[PDB]
């Protein structure tokens, strides 16, 4: 709803002058060519609440690779997912048949690890003997299932973004001279994936500043300051925004020169 996902790094540094200045800038969000298979790797589980006070238990979980898997050998058949649940987004768990062992909080987990997305969603399970009071209720903080005992419950389980169920990159360096805020950084340099470079800085500094664009291709874009002055003082940052994503990632290096 609004810069919705950072990851960010922050660091010191502190080196000698003459000495050569590295600032590790690597993700696997700035490898281009995504891996639709690797870089796609989503997993959801449903897990149930504990006893009194301590270790929820987790009940079946499935990866974007497919064949969910059931813990408890009692529930190999009776605990269902759906097998396209990573294409049209619904990861809603079925029991076969709930018994008085199925009450308690189930919670819906998503997990997109290359993304660094988690998603949580709580259901209540009521089981009733009396099968007119069965209904659906309240979402004051979750919704609640009175399921009759023996029956099939169906809790739903739904998130139709284009992140779970299925382009140039650039990358880019920024530098804060001492005593300037953070929104007044000037940029240095726009890395592209396929190896161009755009320079900003005065060439009094830009002479010894480089990047092995070699390296782009898995995803490292590391600056390297020469010969370390102490006009290279300043507050470092790289940044990347990832579209599939909606993720920024950023760097941050504070300069110091002795």
């Amino acid at each position: 709803a609004a810069a919705s996902s950072s990851l960010v790094s922050e660091s010191v540094v502190s080196l000698a002058a003459g000495t050569q200045a590295v600032l590790r800038c690597q993700s696997p969000r700035m490898v281009w060519t995504q891996d639709r298979l690797h870089d796609r790797q989503r997993v959801v589980h449903w897990d149930l609440s504990g006893g009194p006070g301590s270790q929820r238990r987790r009940l079946v979980d499935m990866y974007s690779a497919g064949e969910q898997r059931v813990y408890e050998p009692r529930d190999r058949d009776r605990l269902l997912l759906s097998p396209s649940a990573f294409h049209d987004g619904n990861f809603s768990l079925l029991i076969r048949a709930v018994d008085r062992g199925d009450e308690g909080v189930y919670t819906c987990n998503l997990h997109h690890h290359y993304c660094h997305l988690d998603e949580s969603l709580a259901v209540r399970l009521e089981v009733t003997e009396d099968p007119l009071l069965s209904r659906a209720y309240w979402d004051g903080e979750k919704e609640v299932l009175v399921v009759a005992h023996g029956a099939p419950a169906l809790m739903t389980c739904i998130n139709r973004a284009h992140v779970w169920t299925d382009a140039q990159q650039v990358v880019h360096w920024d530098r804060q001279l001492p005593g300037v805020s953070h929104d007044r950084a000037d940029r240095l340099l726009d890395l592209y994936a396929s190896g161009e470079r755009r320079a900003y800085g005065p060439p009094f500094l830009r002479d010894r500043v480089s990047v092995n664009t070699n390296a782009f291709a898995r995803g490292d874009f590391s600056l390297r300051i020469d010969e370390l002055e102490r006009a290279d003082e300043g507050i470092y940052s790289c940044h990347l925004h990832h579209h599939y994503c909606g993720l920024h990632e950023r760097r941050v290096f504070h300069l110091q020169v002795t």
